[PDB]
């Protein structure tokens, strides 16, 4: 028998990999700010992933870094390609990138990478959450105000803004709810199986399409004016809601975390009540009757803990309930690095027109020299749509000659003209665009801004 | 934006990576027969696999040979990594079997590796199977004596060894049943979705007891089988793992979704007359003992037409119809070579006795240079050849010691000195010591009968 060679994939030997996966046309810069129809083009920004390492697994400090949001785009299309799509209006026309998704090439060169992706994107939940009995497990268990999206939607500026940026992050999730929960009821084990397939039942809805779980978060979607088809908001995707949305397709893929996902089921049910409560009261608030809010309210119509997690560790021993406990307390860790970013986008939109004043105290103070920042020039055309990303230190953006779009989310936009600019705030997703035939600029690397005032 | 290098994997980085697959020890050599509630091992032979030429796609006339049976091997294991197990008497004891075959490094050497085995086990199918119109296809649809199976083990000389050889060759699938189905249904589509979760249900029961797995258990049980995965793996069929990979198959690769629904109809639709055959095969077999439940509740095809095939080509063009059609005949194609392996397996097993006493004169043929390479071979007590097969005939010869020849399940020869059998090609056999030491040579005669 010739000797195992153990899986090894670092170095320069994986940022090829993973340029290789990220260069497929499919995953290159959009021209616009919304994919049309198209569920096989995802924007992972290919030029920058030759310049990041992957190597050094950041921590919790750094997980809103763009090397994180650059790992979250790549992990979210490389689970995808297990899921079936298909545009609204059918695949006549788009036959060519339903094809570059679905290819032999495309999996093998996503799955490669698949581990050294898995731990840059959640290596730093071990630093974050011993032996176990069943009566430990229990008084754990039951020991399970506004929230914080509340606070930022209802003391936004535009509450109707922050809505709907708050409705579009669900989108990857609700409109193919519990595909990575299926992923778990797939094999041969015990009457767990079955019981895990109940909840699957119900959130593919008796397999009538009107009662759906999916369409009804269409008809909530189309009620505000947003549309259905994914991905259409790919660029207004927050790093924190890639990263809950592929911690289940984590947990689903991976059946060694098995155990992981049944602990993260638990809360979710126990916890899903309180928030869809949240939610319906919450989107009637700011949009009234009109909004469709059906979606939220069907879950509080709608049995894990002796129908699963009892008959489980009674057959599979007391090891397992360590896993199940860290699957509850790394879905609690993710929840709360969403309501964070979230809140800290949303007031980043609210802020656009005092952060464009700004950018004229921050300009005097670099002349001054009261830091010493690296600066960039830049000569764009009209079209050259940087796509959504984010910088790891405040930059300046000072506009010499031109027009053009400074987009910070959905909805929120700011145009700068010659002489004029606008302070960039670190780990916020922001793009841009040229709006006159051509736009000269600059971009300075400040750090802290509050430095330079 | 730096340029596209296209994914490429051939000649000995394939080998190589093929090895590195398989050499993971939950894939070695079992010591024993079956696999013992573990279904984390399964016996890949991995000190063969540097041996073989994945670059050269066999067509039909050779996926009968070892070559094949080693990737369909390899693709079952591959594709169950996406699969949940336990043990039957529970995780307790097989964790490192466990996170073993449940780790980063199984999963993504076996998907690295995976483009170039479905080339090798599907490729052959380009060769045996234009523009459709809705009613081209209505019209191709409207137009679709014992079966290959019954013929088999009703005209077998043990008709009960027949029966249960049979039942073990669905154990993948029945025991796992609607999984590679329901890969279809992750994701985001139109009603036909739901169509097809409608269909997924039905297979469920939800209710663990009226689950299809579990009436196939009661099944295996009633005729004392067991049902715990993946037990008789050595003596899984090419054929049989050929069919059971070409689901996953469909199912993991949605550039194959239309193919899958035409492979849908066509079984839902034949399946009624499949069940209906073997719950009579089965009661006039076994008698009264055997549970038949499994296939009297199957007796989704007039559903899958008018609800699942006609709004996907009214959404997505005529375009998808030559994919529809080509799944239907794809499937018909690998039915045909399992009914062929099969009754192929059963009449070797049968022959047992015959092929023992036909040693002596293809032997004397070859000591006559009638026509042989011979290799001489010294193993101990306990040596357990696991199950395979060899592209030509061979005429095992033992000079001193004991052997048992497997042969298939509950077949089996006591090979003494002086004795042999005559092996035929792209037959399932094994072999094991039972003398302290057995010194025997195999001669590769080709076809024995030019040595009569
Ligand atoms: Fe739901
Ligand atoms: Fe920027
Ligand atoms: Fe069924
Ligand atoms: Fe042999």
């Amino acid at each position: 028998v010739p000797p195992h060679v153990p899986f090894e994939l670092s170095g320069a030997e994986l940022r090829d990999a993973i340029v290789q996966y990220a260069t497929n046309p499919i995953y290159h810069d959009n021209l616009d700010w919304l994919n049309h129809d198209n569920p096989y083009r995802r924007q992972l920004r290919p030029q920058v992933l030759p310049h990041l390492d992957y190597d050094k697994v950041p921590g919790r400090e750094n997980i809103l870094n763009y090397a994180s949001l650059a790992v979250q785009r790549l992990l979210t299309s490389v689970y995808e390609a297990d899921l079936v799509f298909f545009p609204k209006s059918g695949l006549k026309g788009k036959e060519e990138d339903f094809r570059a998704f679905y290819s032999p090439a495309n999996r093998a060169l996503g799955e490669r990478i698949r581990p050294a992706l898995e731990r840059y994107a959640f290596g730093f939940l071990d630093d974050e959450v011993g032996t176990w009995t069943a009566q430990s497990l229990d008084a754990y268990l039951d020991s399970l105000e506004q929230s914080p999206v509340e606070k930022a939607i209802l003391g936004s500026a535009d509450r109707e803004r922050a809505a709907r940026m708050w409705l579009v992050q669900f989108a990857p999730d609700f409109l193919s709810e519990a595909s990575p929960m299926m992923r778990n009821v797939l094999g041969y084990y015990g009457p767990a199986q079955s019981e895990w397939f109940k909840v699957v039942i119900d959130e593919y809805g008796y397999g009538v399409h009107d009662t759906k779980h999916s369409t009804l978060f269409e008809r909530t979607l189309e009620s505000v004016g947003l549309e259905s088809d994914l991905h259409r908001y790919w660029q207004y995707y927050l790093n924190s809601s890639l990263l809950l949305n592929n911690y289940f397709h984590y947990l689903g893929k991976n059946h060694e975390l098995f155990f992981r996902y049944v602990g993260a089921l638990y809360y979710t049910e126990s916890s899903l009540v309180d928030f869809c409560r949240r939610a319906d009261h919450l989107l009637r608030e700011v949009f009234g009757d009109t909004v469709d809010t059906t979606y939220f309210t069907e879950h509080i119509h709608i049995m894990a803990r002796e129908k699963i997690i009892k008959p489980l560790v009674e057959a599979h021993g007391d090891g397992i309930i360590p896993e199940i406990v860290r699957g509850i307390e790394e879905y609690r860790v993710l929840l709360e690095i969403g309501d964070f970013d979230f809140s800290e986008q949303i007031a980043w939109m609210d802020a656009q027109p005092e952060l464009k004043k700004l950018h004229d105290p921050v300009f005097e103070g670099l002349k001054q020299g009261k830091v010493d920042a690296p600066v960039a020039h830049l000569v764009e055309p009209r079209g050259e749509l940087s796509n959504t990303h984010c910088h790891d230190g405040d930059e300046l953006c000072h506009i010499v000659s031109g027009t053009m779009r400074f987009e910070s989310g959905l909805g929120s936009s700011l145009t700068l003209q010659a002489g004029e600019g606008v302070v960039i705030k670190r780990n916020r997703l922001h793009g841009a665009n040229i709006e006159s035939d051509e736009c000269v600029y600059e971009i300075h690397s400040v750090g802290d801004y509050r430095k330079c005032l």
